[PDB]
């Protein structure tokens, strides 16, 4: 495929944006509250061009449960595109009430309004149960009760991310009755060419019909979908789910529409995955249309981050793409894990990528940071193995 973007000089910048407690400029809230680790990134460019970057602020250690607040940064202006560290505001909080887990940021932009879907659980519960919290208490396993299940929340901003509504619990509307575990995203939702909002979630899409300023939400159930899904519209106008598999190996993919539903999910042997979240992005709709995909391109490691382009109408096949390790960051740990992508207003891919200092190996004390990257399509296309 002829691609004019290759003619641009390759461009890339990369730096830590969410700095764990061990780092020189560790990110803290204005209250003084700091965080051991930041995980689970989500990023969107708003219709103003401002960029909003979200994460889980994991207060005491790197684990998925306990006291976790939903934190964020915005770019200082609507036209800086997050190009340098000095272009980013200080850390802020969307929600951090109680001692429970607020997480799984999954934003979608609708004119303007930013809708941020979130998962929540009580601070005494964890996915497996039996985990020891910092105060000594042993968690109960997430269950099907109102009190012990994973909830689904929506918080909305109508001032370019400056302020956020009190999160609304939409579990009874948008999560099947009798579920225990749940997840939304994490990463992002999308707005279709036809106007609907589609937010990927465990076993389902959350679908916003209506119009901007008057959205109505419902569930499209997807048998065989992952817990952590991604969605985009492909050049043929259909929907594409590319989800984390339940076991390490390969991404699982399904295609469909809002009106007629989805195919079954199948392993995509072109996209190895170690059972980790990934991210997908519709980059552009005219010649040549491109879908971007980002994950760890390995069946056993999260440290093989690879960004790729598909030109196919159904995103069937991707190029080799480029290893993010070709432009490594120093002093922010070993990069790899969950990721999120947006298209900036200056026509770059903006990506957030997890990084792990590994100071406590695989244990809970290992500090986690999140790296911000900008690169043009040329950078991907001019990679050594592409
Ligand atoms: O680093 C991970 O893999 C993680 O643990 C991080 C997330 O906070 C957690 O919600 C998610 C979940 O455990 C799996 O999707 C299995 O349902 O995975």
């Amino acid at each position: 495929v002829n691609d004019p973007a290759k003619d641009a000089t390759p461009y890339h910048v990369e730096f830590p944006l969410f700095r764990s407690a061990n780092m020189a400029s560790a990110d803290k809230l204005s209250t003084g509250v700091g965080f051991h680790s930041f995980r689970i990134p989500a990023v969107v460019r708003t219709t103003t061009g401002r960029i909003l970057a979200f994460a889980e602020g994991r207060r005491h250690d790197n684990r998925d449960f306990g006291d976790i607040n939903l934190v964020y940064k915005r770019t200082k202006t609507t036209s800086d595109n997050g190009a340098t560290l000095s272009d980013w505001e200080s850390l802020r909080e969307v929600v951090g009430s109680g001692d429970g887990t607020w997480g799984n940021p999954t934003p979608v932009v609708d004119n303007g309004t930013i809708y941020l879907f979130l998962s929540w659980n009580n601070g005494s519960y964890s996915q497996k149960g039996g985990d020891e919290l910092p105060d000594g208490t042993i968690t109960k396993k997430i269950d099907t009760t109102w009190y012990g299940r994973r909830h689904l929340y929506l918080t909305t901003s109508t001032d370019d991310g400056n302020t956020w509504s009190k999160p609304q619990d939409l579990t009874k509307e948008l999560t099947p009755d009798g579920w225990s575990w749940d997840a939304v995203g994490p990463g992002n939702g999308i707005k279709l060419s036809s106007g609907e909002l589609v937010v990927p979630a465990m076993g389902r899409n959350i679908v916003g019909r209506g119009t901007p300023g008057q959205r109505t939400w419902s569930v499209q159930r997807l048998n065989g979908a992952g817990a952590e899904g991604t969605v985009c519209e492909t050049p043929d106008g259909k929907l594409y789910r590319n989800d984390r598999p339940s076991k390490a190996g390969y991404r699982i993919v399904a295609r469909g529409t809002l009106s007629d539903g989805f195919s079954d999910f199948a392993s995509d042997s072109g996209l190895p995955d170690p059972a980790c979240q990934g991210s997908v992005l519709k980059y552009n709709t005219d010649a040549p249309p491109r879908t971007i995909f980002l994950n760890s391109a390995s069946s056993d490691s999260r440290r093989q981050m690879r960004v790729r382009i598909s030109y196919d109408a159904d995103a069937a096949k991707y190029d080799y793409g480029r290893k993010l390790a070709d432009a490594p960051v120093s002093g922010a740990g070993y990069e790899g894990g969950y990721s999120s992508m947006t298209k900036t207003a200056d026509y770059k891919i903006g990506a957030l990528v997890e990084s792990d200092f590994f100071n406590d190996g695989t244990g809970g004390g290992s500090y986690r940071s999140i790296i911000w990257r900008r690169f043009n399509l040329s950078w991907i296309l001019n990679g050594p193995n592409n």
